[PDB]
């Protein structure tokens, strides 16, 4: 078992599903409130993070050439090489996780919404196996809701 793994996962493929066909999921959390409330969070955020750097995401969303699946498997690469480099706070969290949704919803217009699940499985290692450490001393998704409340 991996909790934190798990918890991540449900709130980032949610978020991006969600992002990309623009219906909410009514299904029960897996455990709960804690992953609620991250989520209405990314809504408010994330929206934001897009329309803000619109530029910078259509820039980068050309430079990978996401057409199928296997393209999806290849830019853990880039995701990790950009990412990875330089200080860890909320703010970039936010960022790779909203890039994520802006790259799902380009897969949705492509007809390739099948692979939103592997791009949120490939963000959501990235983040946990790089992060690790960080995110537990930041106490997880309860961290992120606070640092991002009101
Ligand atoms: N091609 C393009 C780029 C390369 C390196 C950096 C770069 O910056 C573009 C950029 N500029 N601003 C102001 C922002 C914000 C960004 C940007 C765009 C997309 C994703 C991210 C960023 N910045 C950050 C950050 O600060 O950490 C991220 C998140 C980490 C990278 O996330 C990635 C990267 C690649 C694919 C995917 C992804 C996240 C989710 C799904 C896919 C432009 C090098 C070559």
């Amino acid at each position: 078992s991996d909790e934190l793994y798990r918890q991540s996962l449900e709130i980032i493929s949610r978020y991006l599903r969600e992002q990309a066909t623009g219906a909410k999921d009514t299904k029960p959390m897996g455990r709960g409130a804690t992953s609620r409330k991250a989520l209405e969070t990314l809504r408010r955020v994330g929206d934001g993070v897009q329309r803000n750097h619109e530029t910078a995401f259509q820039g980068m969303l050309r430079k990978l050439d996401i057409k199928n699946e296997d393209d999806v498997k290849s830019l853990s690469r880039v995701m990790i090489h950009v990412f990875s480099d330089g200080v860890t706070n909320w703010g970039r969290i936010v960022t790779l996780i909203s890039f994520g949704a802006f790259v799902a919803k380009h897969l949705k217009t492509i007809n390739q919404e099948s692979c939103i699940e592997p791009l949120a499985e490939s963000i959501t290692d990235v983040l946990v196996r790089t992060k690790r450490d960080w995110l537990v001393k930041q106490r997880g998704w309860d961290g992120f809701v606070e640092f991002f409340h009101v």
